[PDB]
């Protein structure tokens, strides 16, 4: 089975007010994606003519995740409220990828062509843009030299030319990187602001939407503490539109207005479950594949076009009451209650809302953050939070990537966390089929520690399901 959408939560959180998100509609989900696209090609032509590189690869999608850490603006998808206007993410990866991005080398033919186009792009840099004597001298210094042992008859492995390569980076860098730095903040803080435009006419487009509809956007105390529940909207939503589903060899293919998105019927039956379990303003699903269409193209948009093994999920929930995850989507989830990037969408499947505004005074919970350092730390931060202020059971068992050269503060503070019980590292072999090693972290206060405690037995069996 790919999920057990049986087992009850037992997180606990203060009741909510009903969020104020601009309820979703095809329509504008559909202008969102079309924005979405212009935006990644500004970025693409802002690379190419600022510096003569394409965008690094994923740097978009981590720039989406780093910029919601901050976000406080209208979009449940696209930055356009942030301090600082410049990403570190995005600043990181570009500058990473300058003067030329290091491709993975098998060969040592293209390791030997890779350390001669970076001192010959690191040549042209120098002399075709402002940089100080210094500097220059540095450059030119160290490129020559490269070249003149390329020019003569030497002896080298691909690990030798990878070597002198780092070596060569290792000199040039730091010059590289002030020569480029002024115009990579700028590649950095126009996107941003190309991004906050594209914001400003989709929430003008969503709110003419509803008026056309005749809905008002213009709408206590919250004392008790109860288990948790789906994101709901204040706004009501708009009626239904015309979305066309058939199945194509075990694939839904669902049309809005020409445009088709499609999603395995296994996970279409799960999203039909999640929300009879989760929607509560649509008893006839009348708004059903309405809402199917957005969900599915909002997370193509996100991503452009994996989760823990199931084993290892059932051990979690037997071994230590695990019933939540912090990271997910509707259609990744393992359990029927998760935080996850998209409540005004998923909150119909599910969804508890983005992990950072998740207010749990209890529950065992399971963390697979998305690989986003800034997001990764602001989880632990969170995490920190959240177990000092409550005296009820709370336990986050948590994985992420064994990074230690450079360690990312995540991992680090996390491991000198003092609510940290138990720390492992696991590497996997088994990856599930959907028609080096993980660090695993336990944090749990005193009440959690007696409740779900990291036995030797307990974490025996999640050994043995973690193949
Ligand atoms: C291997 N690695 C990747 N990252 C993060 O992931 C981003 C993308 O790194 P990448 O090398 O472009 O791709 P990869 O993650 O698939 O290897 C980086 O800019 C970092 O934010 C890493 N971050 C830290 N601190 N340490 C690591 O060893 C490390
Ligand atoms: N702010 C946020 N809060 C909660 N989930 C988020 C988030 N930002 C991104 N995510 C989601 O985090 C998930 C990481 S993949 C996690 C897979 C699976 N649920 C597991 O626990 O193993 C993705 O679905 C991603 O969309």
């Amino acid at each position: 089975v790919y999920w057990d959408l049986d087992i009850q939560t037992n997180a606990v959180i203060r009741e909510r007010a009903p969020a104020d998100h601009l309820p979703p509609h095809p329509e504008i989900e559909l202008q969102r994606a079309q924005l979405t696209t212009k935006l990644r090609q500004h970025y693409h032509e802002l690379c190419s003519q600022r510096e003569g590189i394409e965008p690094p690869r994923e740097s978009f999608n981590r720039w989406l995740l780093e910029r919601k850490v901050v976000d406080k603006g209208l979009d449940p998808l696209l930055p356009s409220e942030c301090d600082p206007v410049i990403s570190p993410s995005m600043f990181r990866e570009i500058m990473n990828d300058i003067p030329i991005r290091l491709s993975r080398i098998k060969y040592k033919e293209e390791a030997r062509k890779l350390l001669f186009k970076y001192a010959e792009a690191a040549k042209k840099m120098i002399d075709s843009r402002n940089v100080t004597p210094e500097s220059r001298k540095v450059v030119k210094w160290n490129v020559e030299d490269t070249m003149n042992w390329l020019r003569r008859d030497h002896s080298a492995s691909k690990e030798d030319y990878m070597d002198r390569l780092e070596n060569l980076r290792k000199q040039c860098g730091p010059h590289v990187a002030s020569v480029a730095k002024d115009s990579v903040e700028g590649i950095c803080s126009k996107i941003y602001h190309i991004s906050a435009e594209y914001v400003r006419r989709i929430r003008q487009a969503h709110l003419t939407l509803l008026k056309e509809c005749n809905i008002s956007v213009d709408g206590e105390v919250q004392d008790r503490l109860v288990y948790c529940y789906p994101v709901r909207l204040s706004i009501p939503a708009p009626p239904q539109t015309r979305v066309e589903l058939h199945f194509e060899n075990d694939i839904a293919c669902l049309r809005f207005k020409g445009e088709m998105v499609k999603v395995s019927r296994g996970h279409f039956n799960k999203l039909e479950l999640l929300y009879r379990y989760s929607c509560i303003d649509d008893p006839r699903f009348e708004k059903f594949l309405s809402r199917v269409w957005c969900l599915i193209k909002r997370y193509q948009v996100m991503f452009g076009s994996g989760s823990l093994p199931v084993p290892v999920f059932e051990a979690l929930n037997k071994q230590f009451g695990v019933t939540f995850e912090c990271f997910a989507s509707p259609l990744n989830c393992y359990f029927k209650q998760f935080c996850s990037a998209f409540p005004d969408i998923d909150g119909f499947f599910g969804s508890r809302g983005p992990f950072l505004s998740f207010s749990p005074a209890s529950g065992s919970f399971e963390a697979n953050p998305p690989f986003c350092e800034e997001l990764m730390d602001a989880m632990v931060t969170h995490f920190e939070d959240l177990l000092g202020r409550s005296s009820e059971p709370l336990s986050f068992i948590i994985f992420v990537p064994e990074w230690r050269d450079p360690p990312t503060p995540a991992l680090t503070r996390m491991e000198a966390s003092r609510f940290r019980r138990h720390q492992m590292t696991v590497p996997a072999f088994e990856h599930e089929y959907r028609s080096h090693g993980t660090a695993v972290i336990f944090l749990q206060n005193n009440a959690g520690f007696a409740k779900w405690e990291p036995t030797t037995e307990r974490i025996q069996e999640l050994l043995a399901a973690y193949k």
